[PDB]
């Protein structure tokens, strides 16, 4: 069952969601408010033909704290699996730190693995990253369907 919206004023151009999922632009995205390690919430993802959701750009991650809440901490499909900086989407794009959103002096642990985005008083919404087993939330991203 998706959901189906008409994106601009073109009329074949239809494009669709399952249902409690939410759009923005070309993608899908579904908060997940279980709450399980880093591990099983991508392959959470893995079935629904999604993954933990990656942030490009500034509009993108805008869009998406619309959906949170701010006294939760949700996952992102981004994490450092050998603690060496070196940083990875679970979508294999590129990292670019120039067009990153980590809080005041995050990422601050070679230990801590994955990443979360939160909320903290004054520098709004960012990324922190913390340890995988610890359960989180997490959200999900996927190309949308299109009829
Ligand atoms: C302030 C903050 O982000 N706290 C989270 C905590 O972060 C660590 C650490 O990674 C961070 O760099 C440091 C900087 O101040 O603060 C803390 O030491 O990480 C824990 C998990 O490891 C998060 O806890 C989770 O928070 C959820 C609600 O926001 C929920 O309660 C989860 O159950 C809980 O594990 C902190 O949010
Ligand atoms: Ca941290």
């Amino acid at each position: 069952a998706l959901t189906c919206v008409m994106e601009g004023k073109d009329i074949e151009d239809w494009s669709c969601c399952p249902t409690p999922w939410t759009s923005f632009q070309s993608s899908c995205y579904f908060i997940s408010t279980g709450m399980q390690s880093w591990t099983k919430s991508q392959k959470n993802c893995s079935v629904m033909g999604a993954d933990l959701v990656v942030i490009n750009t500034r509009e993108e991650q805008d869009f998406i704290i619309q959906n949170l809440k701010r006294n939760s901490s949700y996952f992102l499909g981004l994490s450092d699996p050998g603690g060496r900086r070196h940083w990875q989407w679970v979508d294999q794009t590129p990292y670019n730190e120039n067009v990153t959103f980590w809080h005041s002096g995050e990422p601050n642990n070679l230990d801590e693995r994955c990443a979360i985005i939160n909320f903290r008083s004054s520098e709004e919404w960012g990324w922190n990253d913390i340890h995988c087993h610890v359960p989180q939330k997490s959200i999900c991203k996927m190309k949308k369907i299109y009829i």
